[PDB]
């Protein structure tokens, strides 16, 4: 009944996420309490091609017991030697499928001074990896089911049993084959007629909204199915409902006022606010971890511009739900969204003539959602005309 | 209760086992039906020292869904960036613990001819790796724990819940920190008297057995705690009480008859017998299979000859149980025993020199025990003059 959709979902992950091509190694990173899950990625794997399946688990009660046990001033390892190996894989050829979906509070009750320490060191490793997958170089995909740290997050509801019974069935919605190939398509199209109007800003405007986001110079809008050395496609985000690019780092004034909580590595951030002048974000606060969210972006100059806007309509299925998944992936496809810090270059068309362009340059990537059922947005030529671009959050083309 | 003691077990494998140095991290090999148990270790190695507890784990049903489904000519894929990681992180000071027990009847009902080909390519990719482990460069070790694979096998007691029940008590018997730094001590000690003493051969005898198991020349006794890379003590084999050396390729005359079974990789060779002329044993048998075991020998010439004498108090642990293991470690420790085939070199103090003092080379390393509690044992000079080792299997140093 109902597995014979977390099939399809699966099957999915693969002929379309990865668009795995036979004999092709698979790595896959996920979360040392959903293996069922993998095993059954794994067969539809290699039922594809899969010449290897090999996935490393991660489990967070492993961390958990760390940072409670380990000695101070020896969290400062990192698993270097497995990243930088997970590297020349992808280098070489391998895929990279990714199982996500984790708790928020599992580091919860447990110093953040630490907990910072030893992340801050982690990604220090990572990083060789990051940047084979940030740069596609093979293929590689981002799929997601339940976990008693979501089900028991997104719903309240007593039933841990029945919150993924519930969980579990909201992500066979929000991720069959001849809906994707239409919507891979049903993008392309938005992502050609943003490229080609060029505009050189766009106008948000709402409830206690009013955002002149310029845009970068020969800036490039970006979304959907993504081109894998030469001519191959693949989702790297399965969820994916958005389209995006980056803005101009001194062009954005205006008010803008949040719509949907933040969940920034555990603490949440809601009802945010902030005002932009010239680009700079001058004031910004919120009704919740305030105290929080200003030191993020206190890190650098960088931390208080943007890098990245973001259209989403909201009449998508991951909207439709109406939840919070304190998760970026799900979180970020859900409305449209604008981002503080580091621009992806990925977003310029075609270091110095960066910063000139309009790209902003920072340490942090911060997304939080402003897009609404009454976002209405409008785009802008640089003599002023307008034209509309999203009504009541819908698309009017 | 048991939990009291499976804690003992891994709050050991850490402080005996591993003899783990503060501030050093620890790559782990798991099998991934026994994570309970992993973390369990990890908590005991944090509270150690361990400033990053690392694990793989390995899932059979992942293979078993790979050489079914997998295509052909596709097997011959490795982990290699893996493995040649774990290499590295070997290298660099990284300990490394592994946990086993496998289940044998995994791989059953599949094509053996593919199971090789797969197998021959993954220990081709892991030999950068053995070989940091081979030879001592990080402290390591293995410990054992249950496994529906196991207890299904060696007690074939319905009870699966059950047999790990018991296979789970066998172990705790089988494998305590200060019980074990003080074995190591009472091993080293039995290991300086052998050596020192400078034997020429053993003589056992008991009910049936009459040998004259020569010693190699300028032959050298192991047993307990290993040397890592200059100094670092790590015990190998978990439930060891064993202290060895070889013997004289062309020196054990005399007629040796079994004490205990010796499971031969599935079949169950029982009640053997044996008669050693000028070392060549001229005439292998045995109440059951026979014809197996006399294949076995029938290698090549060293197949039929020593190259294993080993000393095993019959009052041991191991040996308390009065049980059949049908697992080399667990048996090879039970009690006493001699061992056809290629001799470790590790037991020759100091190519063609190594025939001459007596090494001897061979592809099969068959160790079928002989030590019961009403074996004799003493020891001879090169005159003839006999100095007690053992008694009805006591040591009487
Ligand atoms: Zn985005
Ligand atoms: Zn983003
Ligand atoms: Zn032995
Ligand atoms: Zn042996």
């Amino acid at each position: 009944a109902f597995k014979r959709n977390l099939e399809k979902l699966a099957e999915l992950a693969i002929r379309v996420g990865l668009n795995l091509e036979k004999g092709q190694e698979v790595i896959a990173t996920a979360p040392i309490e959903a293996v069922d899950f993998v095993r059954l990625l794994a067969e539809k794997a290699y039922r594809e091609g899969a010449s290897l399946f090999t996935v490393i688990y991660g489990d967070q009660e492993l961390a958990r017991k760390r940072l409670a046990l380990a000695p101070e001033e020896g969290l400062d390892k990192a698993p270097a030697w497995l990243y930088e190996g997970m590297a020349r894989a992808f280098r070489e050829g391998a895929a990279r499928l990714a199982v996500s979906g984790s708790d928020p509070k599992a580091l919860e009750g447990l110093p953040p001074e630490k907990v910072g320490r030893a992340q801050k060191a982690n990604a220090r490793a990572y990083k060789p990896a990051l940047e084979a997958i940030t740069e596609f170089v093979t293929n590689w995909t981002i799929v997601p089911f339940a976990h008693p740290g979501w089900a028991r997050a997104v719903f309240p509801g007593l039933p841990e049993e029945e919150a993924v019974r519930r969980l579990w069935e909201a992500i066979f919605q929000a991720t069959p084959i001849a809906a994707w190939e239409a919507h891979n398509r049903a993008l392309h199209e938005k992502v050609a007629y943003l490229n080609a109007r060029r505009f050189h800003a766009l106008h948000f405007k709402g409830p206690g909204t009013d955002l002149v986001v310029g845009l970068a110079e020969g800036h490039l809008w970006q979304g959907g199915a993504t081109a894998t050395k030469g001519g191959r496609l693949c989702n790297p985000n399965l969820p994916t409902e958005e389209v995006f690019t980056a803005p101009h780092r001194e062009r954005v004034e205006g008010v803008v006022r949040a719509s949907r909580p933040l969940a920034l590595g555990g603490t949440l951030v809601e009802g945010i606010f902030a005002r932009f002048e010239r680009g700079f974000a001058v004031e910004v606060r919120a009704e919740k971890g305030e105290e929080v969210l200003r030191r993020l972006l206190d890190t650098d100059e960088g931390a208080r511009r943007l890098g990245e806007v973001a259209l989403v309509p909201a009449d998508n299925p991951i909207a439709k739900t109406g939840l919070v998944f304190f998760d970026t992936l799900f979180d970020e496809n859900a409305a449209s969204h604008i981002a503080f810090g580091q621009a992806y270059q990925e977003n310029l068309e075609g270091g110095e003539a960066f910063r000139k362009r309009g790209g902003n340059e920072s340490l942090v990537h911060v997304d939080w959602m402003i897009g609404s059922e009454e976002m209405d947005v409008d785009g802008l030529y640089e003599d002023g005309t307008r034209t509309p671009l999203m009504r009541r959050g819908r698309w009017v083309v």
